[PDB]
This record gives C-alpha cells, structure tokens and sequence, in this order.
C-alpha cells in the first residue's frame, strides 16, 4: 500500500560466500528498488550500538562477534510495503523452516549464520536506516 | 598473474531498471569479489572530475550528462587479472557488437546507455578506485 | 539542564575566509562538544533536501546558490541546553543587531552571508542532525 | 611557493580537552586552509592500516592504543609549503622539545599523547590524505 523503506543487511557469510549479487536479486525481482548501499566492515562498537537494544541479552556477545568477523552490506529497501515483503522473501529465521526459494532456505547455513538481516517493523527500519545512513545519502530514484 | 582491483559502475539505466543484483552476480559468478560498494547521485562536478579525461571529447556533455541523471553503484572489485576479467564480462563498449552473456549484450539499450562502466588499464583502475574510495573504506576479506 | 545535541553549520563564507577553528573555539569555550564534523561542497540537490521547509518561499533560491556557492562545515554540537546555548553563541540572525561576542557580530558580512547556521528547536536539530549524519558517524567521548 | 596537501589528525587527547578549534585556528592564522575533514573513531584495524609501515616495530601497540582512545579529527590542510609549514606549527615531536606557540608545546601533555598528527613529507602526506579521503571527498576552494 504506502511505499516504505527497509534496512537489509548481507552478513558476513553470505558476503564471504560472494552471494550479494543473487541476494540482491531476489529483492530487485519482487520490486523493491535499492536506494542506498555500501559495503563497511564493523568494529566491535558499530555493532554493538545496531544491536543496542539486546546489550543485556545473553545472545548479543556471539551475534556482535559473528557481525564484525567480516565485511558486510548494509542497503535501504524501497517499495509498496517494503518492511514484510522484504521478511517475505527473507523468509524464517531459521534455514530449516523457511519457505523454499526464500533467502534463508537457499542461503543461509545456520541460525547464526542466517545470511541476511531485514527490519522487523516500521518504527525498527526507520531506526535502523538512520543508525546506517544519513538522509542525506539516500538516492531517491529520478529517471 | 597478480590480484588487481577495478572500479565496477552500474551506470544509472541499469540502477533505474532495478538490473543491480543481476550484475553484480556476474562479477560474482566470474570469481571477482565485491570489496567495497556505494550508491550516489553524482552531481556534475562529480562527473566532470571524474571523466575529465574526456573532457574535450565530443560525447563529454552527453557522458555527464547521462551519468548525473540518476543514482548509481560505485564499487572496487578484487580478483585474478580483474582489470579485463571484468571488462570480457562487461563485453564491448558498444552494446551492439558486445558478446552474448555479457553485460552490456543484456542490460545496454545503446553506446549511451551502456549499463555499466569498467577501468581500462590498471593505471586508470587506480584512479579511479581512489576517486572514489579512500583506501581506509576498502574492505579486505577475513573468515 | 538536559543533555542535548544541535546541528552546526559553517558556512562558505566563514570557511572561504578560514574562521572554521575561531568559531569552532566558541563553541568548545561556551562548552559544547564536538561530537561529528565534516566538511562538504553541497550539491543543489543535497541543500534543496536540507532547506526543504522553504521550497516554496521567494527567497530559497537565494539560500540554496550561498549554500552551494563553496565547501561547509557541517558539525554535531552536544551540551546541556545544546540547542537555545548553540542560539546564543551564534546571536541573532541579522548580523547588525547581533550582541558583541557573538559569531555573527564578529564573522557575518550580512543577513544572507551570516557566517553559520543553528537548529531552531529540538524538532528540528533531530531531523537536521539526521540530515548529513548517521547515527554510526557520531563519536560520543570516550576519555 | 608549490601549493602542497598535507595531513593533520587532532588526537584524542586534544580532542577530549576541547581544543580542536583553538588547533585549527592555528592552521588558518598560518594561511593554510582546511580543505576536507571529519571526526572519527578509529578501530584497531583502521589504525593498523595507517600506521603498517610501523607494524614489526616496538612502539606500534603503544601507537594504535593511544590512537584509538577516543574520537579524533582528521583533515587535510592545503596551502604553500604545507608539509614543513604544518610541521613548524606542529613544533617539535616531543612537547617537552617543543618551541613555545607551537600546539604540542601549547597542547601535548608527553610525546605519547602530543596533541595532533601531521604527515612527516610531500610522498608520505600523499598516502597518508588516500587512506582516509577519497579524491572526490576533499574540497577545493571555489568562492
Ligand atoms: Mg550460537
Ligand atoms: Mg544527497
Ligand atoms: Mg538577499
Ligand atoms: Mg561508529
Ligand atoms: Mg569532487
């Protein structure tokens, strides 16, 4: 319905398996449009201000380190409800009880390692766009 | 020989019909790999510091004017002999005699509106890596 | 007596004259931190996005050509009573009725060349400030 | 005469003392202008980078503690005979050494925490303003 934006990030082992571009595919292909990307490696602190909301939680400490073991991409999603359909096409956490020829059944190896991340709500992806990018960077579309 | 680096563009005809993921899944594919990526809007300072090269070329006010007319991908792709590897990927500047699999045989409408943009030489692949990236945003593979 | 942040700009002219660190100081004196900065040449685009509350005003294309016209400071100021203490520091808008002390009684040239700009309120420092920077890009003290 | 680039980082000492206008003005009183910069926190492997010329030496973990210690700002600064212009200012590496009027013997505390950085020659400077901007980011003066 309303267009949406959406944080999607790459993980460090589809990045490191050289899956982006299949991975971005799948998006393009069910019409959402990319309107930022880039490609950092986080620190120890990057991650950890993401994911500040789980700080206390006893899963933070291996999430944190899985997330800076290696380079990840970090992309805002835009399109007609632009936050589920991403977790659509993302499918289930788990690799086991996602749908076939979702991002996690084909992708991801492992509940940890589970190849992408998407918002899980509209008041998460706008927190989450703007701990990653200013508004500044965001390209709207002009052709 | 050697491991070189390459400034890949997805150019914005390809960025506007949503072609970004299709592409980078061919450097993937090939063996390159994606070591730092960025969306932006250039603006025609941008373009002209860019392309000054061409600058007393006939095509120059076309080329930057094509190239600021919507968003696109920068990135630094890494691999064996990557300078021409990905310019056979890429295929012929001109869409029309470009071989079938490649780049601008499948996403370029015209000579114009080719799709994407390759480094020629790995001296050109050197400046305009550091145009746009400083060597602080590359990111190296770990894991 | 509320720990806030507001949005500093330094504007071309205070930077084509090289007062960045004399207003700088003001600031670090008053005692307001410097918590992210970087300078930038704004495109029309990025400062049409920054000014867009006065699209529609006789006077924005005026304020977009001054803004584009040469490189800024743009910078995160961070204190208790950040926004109205960054206000005072600054004085008022027109540099002839601005207090002696103040950055504009001391850089300002005129009304439209007034050296730097302030956030007007908490609404807006939020959106300002989100304007030109990530969350990930502010660098809270550490020592 | 030559117009030269060179590097200047505010270290995190100076910057979490407040004096990184107080030190920036002593460049422009200099007649040196500030034509890129930002703040940032250097992670470990940031730091490694810039300094791995240094990496088998001794004082190199000692270096990249200092250095990631807080946030600092890193500019590059333009102007005639840059490189020994900027280190003048700078004075002597240890600020017990240090001329008086010069930022490390009016800032630096002891030569592990001296305040700021400024790149050592014209072929160092170089590489040194390529690790951390990139060609397009710095500001040519243009009003
Ligand atoms: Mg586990
Ligand atoms: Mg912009
Ligand atoms: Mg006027
Ligand atoms: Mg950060
Ligand atoms: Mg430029």
């Amino acid at each position: 319905m309303a267009i949406e934006r959406t944080l999607s990030i790459v993980k460090p082992d589809a990045v490191s398996k050289n899956h982006i571009g299949e991975i971005f595919a799948r998006f393009e292909k069910a019409g959402l449009k990319i309107v930022a990307t880039k490609m950092k490696h986080l620190s120890q602190a990057d991650a950890e201000g993401f994911y500040a909301e789980h700080k206390e939680r006893g899963f933070f400490g291996d999430l944190v380190a899985f997330m800076t073991s290696g380079p990840v991409v970090v992309s805002v999603l835009e399109g007609e409800n632009a936050v589920l359909a991403h977790r659509e096409i993302l499918g289930a956490t788990n690799p086991k009880e996602a749908a076939p020829g979702t991002i996690r059944a084909d992708f991801a190896v492992s509940i940890d390692e589970n190849a992408a991340h998407g918002s899980d709500s509209v008041a998460s992806a706008e927190r989450e766009i703007a701990y990653f990018f200013a508004d500044n960077e965001i390209c709207p579309r002009t052709r």
